[PDB]
């Protein structure tokens, strides 16, 4: 196909076109982006004296453990304590382990920060060393540190010890331990609360993010981060919804909540840690507010919304408020960030097409109140565009689609036929998730993708050339879900996978990176791809440099020649760079082969005419300078 590139831009490419969609799903938060290594670190939201309350915790030797509703809890937010007892006549090391999130990476090049709260609930004459550390589950101690504790310490006391492994573990099958001497400890009971083990964190933020994951997110050059959900915003009930104020301040004061993907969220990854991350990566937030619906199916009645509307105002005030004018803005100042953060976009709820009967009145009351408080914020509706009819008129819709790779390339013209009437669109949740149109949400046996494939990434890439072409109205687009702990998956495929030790960058990750990093501010119209065809492209240009990004998605099984005609330009560079992601249709980056499919960079000859053969199942970026 001959592709003529117009030198006259048709529109400015939004700065926000490519970004991330995040909630705590597949242990993306706890066990993932949040650096905390202990699972169930503070016994949040578990029933005392049950096995499940002890989840991730194990005795060493004849230790007696129970999670108790502590008569004197470490805080109002953390009512549960680990009751540790050493039987009479004990000897040797007695204590307990935390297995982490399906392991703990033990790296001798890292310093770990261990901490816990303890008291003796009954004063004793105990005198001895409390030892914390890392051991292999095979039984080798790799790191240890200790401090002197006394049985007369009946008030909650924090212990803070660094750990230095003598050796890196050969695998992540390692545990955190706490021990005391069994003879010195015989007959003692100690209550513990609020454990923590941190590796070094991204940007050395002290309640921060796991470095390799945070760096992988930053790598993708995202412009925005939509948070905190997603289903995980909504709760199963009103009472279990995400609440901003429960996620800020001291970890002692965060009660956590049962999330919407089968596990407790610590809320250690809380509103301030999110905003701090955005500051660290140059991302701007698309912040969701809860909108009076939870996943059990309960809508708040119109006459129940006011306190939830105020809580949404509170949440936004924490982010952007003048600290002199609201308690939440003063709270942000009190936590060391007096300067407001950036916030231009707020999403009202999540997938309110599931509650399309009540969203009209929920949208109406929330947005009337919020737009009056925050006239410069753009509020994003979550129902199907224009059905139901919303008031006030939404300035933006969040459009979701899970579909087959084929659907993505066949629907690259999704936005071409939309009216340009000041409405902007956020493709806030999309992925090619299955090769089976008849069973998108099914098993891997029935066509579900366990990981993104070259097929899925190339289909998505074709769809993305359509998002870029239509970026006069499409302002934002994010793959979902973003993150996956391979040992705790509720949803596949996911953009970026990991275990306790390492990260797997998907084919779809590389498509997202190639699209986001090679994106100018000018959209250059070109010959239109065939609507329904496998081959798509999108061309943008950096107005400051003339760097021209020709992105090509071949989503089909056949190589396809493109001849680019740039005769309208005064000059084109005599060479360009080519970045290509390709491989076999069903090839995937997996835990076992995490670099099977990676982009390759070369130099190609260019000028006002050049020909490129886009391979079957390829994402290609050709970068030339045009003036
Ligand atoms: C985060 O902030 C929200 C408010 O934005 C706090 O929720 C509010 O908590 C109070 C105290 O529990 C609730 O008041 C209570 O309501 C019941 C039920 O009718 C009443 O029987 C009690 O005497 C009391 O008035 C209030 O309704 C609730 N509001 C909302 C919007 O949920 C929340 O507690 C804060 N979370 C944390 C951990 O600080
Ligand atoms: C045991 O942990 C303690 C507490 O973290 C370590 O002592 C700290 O060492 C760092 C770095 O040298 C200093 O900045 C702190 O001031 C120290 N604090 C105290 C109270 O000493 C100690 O190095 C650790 N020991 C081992 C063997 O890992
Ligand atoms: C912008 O244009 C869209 C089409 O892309 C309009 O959507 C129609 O809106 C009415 C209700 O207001 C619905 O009953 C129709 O079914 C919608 N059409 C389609 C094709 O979805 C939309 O109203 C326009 N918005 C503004 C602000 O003018
Ligand atoms: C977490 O998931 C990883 C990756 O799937 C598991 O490690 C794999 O285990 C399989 C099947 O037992 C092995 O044959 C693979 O070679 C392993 N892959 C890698 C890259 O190591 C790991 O066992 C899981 N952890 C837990 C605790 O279940
Ligand atoms: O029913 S789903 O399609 O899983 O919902 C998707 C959409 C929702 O915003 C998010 O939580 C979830 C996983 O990406
Ligand atoms: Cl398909």
């Amino acid at each position: 196909v001959t592709v003529t590139v117009n030198k006259n831009p048709s529109h400015t490419v939004p700065s926000t076109l490519y970004g991330l969609m995040f909630e705590d799903i597949n242990h993306s938060g706890d066990g993932g982006l949040y650096a905390e290594l202990l699972q169930n670190r503070a016994f949040q939201q578990v029933t005392p004296n049950t096995a499940a309350a002890l989840a991730a915790w194990h005795p060493i030797s004849n230790a007696k453990l129970a999670v108790i509703q502590d008569p004197s809890p470490v805080s109002n937010a953390l009512p549960n304590s680990l009751q540790f007892s050493v039987p009479s006549g004990s000897s040797g090391r007695v204590g307990f382990t935390n297995e982490g999130f399906w392991g703990i990476k033990v790296d001798s090049t890292w310093t770990y920060k261990a901490s816990l709260f303890f008291r003796f609930p009954t004063s004793s004459s105990f005198s001895g060393a409390l030892t914390v550390g890392l051991q292999t589950n095979a039984g080798r101690v790799l790191a240890q540190n200790s401090t002197q504790i006394r049985g007369t310490t009946t008030k909650w006391t924090q212990i803070n010890l660094e750990l230095h492994p003598t050796a890196s573990a050969p695998d992540v099958s390692n545990s955190f331990f706490v021990t005391i001497d069994g003879a010195a400890g015989a007959g003692q009971t100690i209550n513990f609360a609020m454990f923590s083990l941190f590796p070094p964190t991204f940007k050395n933020r002290p309640n921060g993010l796991r470095a390799d994951i945070a760096e992988t997110l930053a790598e993708m050059g995202p412009s925005f981060f939509r948070f905190p959900g997603g289903n995980n915003l909504e709760g199963q009930t009103t009472a279990t919804r995400w609440q901003w104020n429960a996620t800020v301040g001291s970890l002692l004061d965060r009660p956590g909540r049962v999330g919407d993907w089968g596990y407790v969220n610590t809320d250690g990854l809380g509103l301030l840690e999110y905003l701090q991350f955005f500051e660290d990566t140059g991302m701007e937030p698309i912040m969701a507010v809860w909108a009076g619906y939870s996943l059990g199916g309960t809508s708040l009645a119109e006459n129940q919304l006011a306190p939830y509307i105020q809580q949404a105002i509170d949440q936004i005030n924490f982010v952007i408020g003048d600290p002199a004018k609201s308690a939440p803005a003063a709270l942000r100042a009190s936590l060391g960030h007096p300067e407001p953060f950036t916030l231009r976009f707020v999403e009202v709820g999540n997938e309110d097409f599931f509650a399309a009967g009540s969203y009209p009145y929920r949208w109406h009351d929330f947005v009337t109140a919020l737009q009056a408080q925050f006239p410069q914020i753009r509020f994003i509706a979550t129902t199907n565009a224009w059905n139901p009819v919303l008031s006030p008129v939404p300035q933006s819709y969040d459009v979701h689609v899970y579909q087959t790779p084929t659907w993505f390339y066949q629907n690259a013209f999704y936005y071409d036929g939309f009216q340009r009437n000041g409405t902007t669109y956020f493709e806030g949740e999309y992925a090619a998730i299955s090769t089976n149109a008849n069973d998108l949400f099914g098993t891997v046996a029935d066509g579900r993708l366990a990981f993104p494939t070259v097929q899925s990434a190339t289909g998505e890439a074709a769809f993305m050339t359509g998002l870029e072409r239509n970026s006069d109205i499409v302002f934002a687009a994010s793959y979902a879900p973003l993150l996956q702990h391979v040992n705790s998956t509720q949803w596949t495929p996911d953009l970026v996978s990991y275990d306790a030790g390492s990260v797997i960058k998907s084919t779809s990750f590389f498509a997202q990176k190639l699209f986001a990093l090679n994106k100018g501010d000018q959209y250059l119209p070109s010959t239109l791809p065939t609507n329904g065809g496998t081959l798509h492209w999108s061309i943008t240009r950096a107005s400051s440099s003339g760097k021209t990004f020709i992105k090509i998605a071949n989503a089909g099984s056949s190589a396809q020649s493109l001849t680019f005609q740039l005769t309208q330009f005064n000059s084109v560079s005599s060479t360009g760079t080519l970045q290509v992601l390709t491989g076999p249709e069903t090839a995937s980056n997996t835990p076992e082969a995490p670099q099977a499919i990676v982009p390759k960079t070369s130099t190609i000859g260019t000028g006002k005419t050049f020909t490129y053969n886009a391979p079957a199942f390829s994402v290609s970026v050709i970068t030339v300078t045009t003036n």
